């Protein structure tokens, strides 16, 4: 209904249309379409927001691009990279993790879009995002 709870920072990346692929190969089809994406989009520290199924990015770089909200009703796989990868840090000097989720908006042509994002905090990594967007979501853990 509203939306205020958490709030994190990342880095994004750039969403790129898998066109209904699955969950766990769109993460790879996108990576790999993301890592070596020539051009390569600039990276820059967006703030994670989970509110009531409702993930916001909001530019706190410099002003890049405006703000977005992606309902976890999208939000189909949010897992770190298969590929055991990490973005191409976020602009000389600066490796951090690479991690994508699937967003499955709209039931049209299960067209999805991977969007890829690296951890930009010293104290929440890619895995640390990806154990909390699954926590908030279905899911138990089992093991950790």
């Amino acid at each position: 209904g509203s939306h205020m709870g958490a709030a994190c920072n990342v880095l994004f990346i750039n969403s790129v249309e898998m066109e209904s692929l699955t969950g766990p190969q769109a993460i790879s089809k996108a990576v790999a379409e993301t890592l070596v994406a020539d051009p390569t989009p600039t990276a820059t520290i967006v703030h994670f927001k989970v509110s009531a199924q409702g993930i916001t990015l909001t530019d706190n770089q410099r002003k890049l691009f405006f703000r977005r909200h992606y309902p976890l009703n999208t939000v189909t796989f949010c897992d770190l990279d298969p590929q055991e990868r990490k973005w191409t840090k976020t602009d000389g000097s600066g490796p951090a993790k690479l991690f994508g989720f699937v967003a499955r908006k709209q039931g049209s042509t299960t067209d999805n879009v991977c969007h890829l994002f690296a951890e930009l905090d010293p104290d929440q990594p890619a895995a640390a995002i990806v154990n909390f967007v699954s926590r908030v979501m279905l899911g138990s853990g089992q093991k950790r």
